[PDB]
């Protein structure tokens, strides 16, 4: 008989989704309401990744691609994790997939049986859990404390492992925190599963928004429990390109280039092309990683002083570009707060789906003169 | 524990995406073989097309969209299924996903919890058992007659109905019979959901390769039980872009718009944009709809004529671009045939998993000067 299934019938709703939507039509309905809410650069796709995407349609490179994606971009891929992350992985060991979500989602049915345990560590990314569930699995989440900068201590972890526990999900930096685990931390981690026997996913996809410290990748380190995740979205700004990346272990790797096949088949062709411009041809990337670095620290710096400028507390991210605000002045809960804030002009996305009650997840990717008409009306309603 | 999950470990492969491989490779040593293998046009996406999404990145229009796709491809979506396939749609019963494939796979994982029935009726497309597995389905199969011309008969459809039985997947034109099926065995098949309350997942993405016949959407009939899955890869030329679409009950779409998010977020932006074109500049897509059209019916005779000259059965399509050609001849199985035809210089997609035994799938949406070249190797092999 008829109706929808169960498991797309117990998820809970994106807060992000939920929110722009709304903050949206009010821009619609009269409203100018400065929106810090979504987690996506203000800068556009750099030119030279846009040429090459010209000259993708411009030579008809617009067929079916491999379900694994295009040798040509899946070969300079072993190329970034060795040279850059410094894994160690032939190409047959790289994959691409329809952004950063898609390279988790066909993960986590790969290597999900019903009821096997996921342990996240709190607070994490609004989709981890949903993703985790919808696959069969439970969420077992190990707690991170402002206190401690948010960098998880691997002996609450260690003792988060159960006989179910299949995979645990490390995210350095961070969203929504900012925090980038130090090589120790994710050093330990990596041999917690190489210990009891599980995979290690590593969201790496923030990798380059790295303001202070020094990036590792858990995979050095425990190269056949290591499911590394990267994307093309945050450090080219091609969030509308829907490019990721990911690499590990072969025998895991062909699972999820199947998933991809009976799910989307491959990536858009035109796209693949355009990202291999953009890890190929490093001088003109690089000169764009690094300037848009600057105006993102700048942003940070901007937005941390006037947050603390009117007593509203929050932690310092060396990473990423998100900064989680106590909103325990503007209101009691993060829900209400929100619905405050967005009255004063402002939407914010509360913190409560990230497992960052009290708080509200501001992003600073936005323009200067923005966090700043933001910090204007804080102050009204402050 | 490590391994691979048991629901990405059981699927089967994709005899198509084998075939290619292995063409490619030989294409690859030495080897000139004409290949009548994959379903995709030879055609390169029209230039109004092209140039929209050119205008689109010039305009930076690269950043993230709505699970649901942009509300302007979406509402011109609300008049194609409106104006073209007559159904009455409002845009918020419209989604825009990765391709035909990702409706479908959206589509499978929202309405079909473990165990829950899915009628397909055979030969079908290599993939609709493989999805409604993946999501917990069962597949119970109606199998269509070459004598009756592959068109389904609605008793031995309405004899499979069981309890269980949640949805049924009809596919006019069809993959790989190019059988158009008629108004009435579509309204009548639409009967049998609203008798037995069922959904009816209804996949016409061939809607415009319709040689001889008129194109009946189920949909106008059943529109709370039916689902439309349509896609703009097949009539403009654009496979590589992986843009797809679908409409149906509100209810149900919202769904697959979570599910959509979860795996993809949504789909490539410039893409969208690009798509648009091709749906509101009619005066410049129909020219080139014909003009395809027109092409592919040259090529189908050709071929038609030259199969019946060396005596080789096939039946008629009227819709599509695929022909199943029985392999009697060439040798016993639809395996050897193929291992022996492609010794000849040819390959061809055997039809064991199309549940089309006996014979083999050949496209003729290739070059014509193509058709000829395997016609001739053929004939030896003959
Ligand atoms: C922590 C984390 N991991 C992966 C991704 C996915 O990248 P894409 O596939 O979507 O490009 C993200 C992405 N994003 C943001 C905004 C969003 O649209 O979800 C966020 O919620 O901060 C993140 O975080
Ligand atoms: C019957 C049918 N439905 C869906 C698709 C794929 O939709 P898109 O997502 O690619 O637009 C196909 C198309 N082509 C192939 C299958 C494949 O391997 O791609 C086929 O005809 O062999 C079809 O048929």
């Amino acid at each position: 008989m008829r109706g929808l299934s169960r498991r797309v019938q117990a998820m809970k709703p994106d807060a992000v989704v939920a929110v722009n939507a709304k903050a949206l039509e009010l821009r619609r309905q009269g409203v100018d309401l400065v929106a810090l809410t979504a987690g996506e650069p203000d800068f556009d796709t750099p030119e030279h990744v846009k040429e090459a995407a010209r000259r993708a349609l411009a030579q008809g490179k617009t067929k079916y691609a491999p379900p694994a994606g295009i040798p040509e971009l899946r070969e300079a891929l072993a190329e970034k994790f060795r040279r850059e992350n410094g894994l160690s992985v032939t190409p047959e060991e790289t994959i691409v997939t329809v952004g950063g979500s898609q390279a988790l989602f066909n993960l986590f049915q790969a290597i999900l049986d019903p009821g096997d345990e996921v342990i996240v560590l709190s607070p994490y990314w609004v989709s981890y859990p949903e993703m985790v569930r919808f696959a069969g699995g439970v969420v077992v989440e190990v707690e991170t404390l402002p206190e401690e900068g948010f960098v998880p201590d691997p002996e609450r972890v260690r003792r988060a492992i159960t006989p179910r526990t299949k995979a645990l999900v490390v995210n350095s930096p961070n969203n929504p925190t900012g925090a980038v685990y130090p090589k120790e931390v994710l050093e330990a981690l990596a041999r917690l599963a190489v210990e009891h026997d599980f995979y290690l996913v590593s969201d790496e996809i923030y990798e380059h928004l790295l303001y202070e410290g020094e990036h590792f990748s858990p995979g050095r380190v425990a190269p056949e429990h290591t499911l590394t995740v990267n994307g093309a979205a945050k450090a080219f700004a091609m969030t509308g390109w829907r490019i990721g990346y990911a690499c590990g272990p072969k025998e895991v790797i062909k699972a999820m280039a199947s998933v991809s096949r009976q799910s989307t088949t491959s990536p858009d062709t035109i796209a693949q092309w355009a990202t291999l411009e953009a890890l190929t041809n490093q001088e003109a990337s690089r000169a764009f990683v690094e300037m848009a670095r600057e105006a993102y620290r700048r942003r940070r710096d901007l937005l941390l002083e006037g947050l603390t400028a009117l007593g509203l507390k929050a932690v310092r991210p060396s990473g990423a570009f998100y900064v989680l605000m106590d909103t325990s002045p503007i209101a009691p809960d993060e829900v209400r707060a929100a619905e405050r804030l967005l009255e004063a002009g402002v939407a914010v996305v509360p913190g409560t789906d990230f497992a960052a009650f009290g708080h509200v997840r501001l992003s600073y990717a936005t323009s200067e003169e923005n966090l700043r008409k933001a910090l204007e009306r804080f102050a009204r309603v402050l």
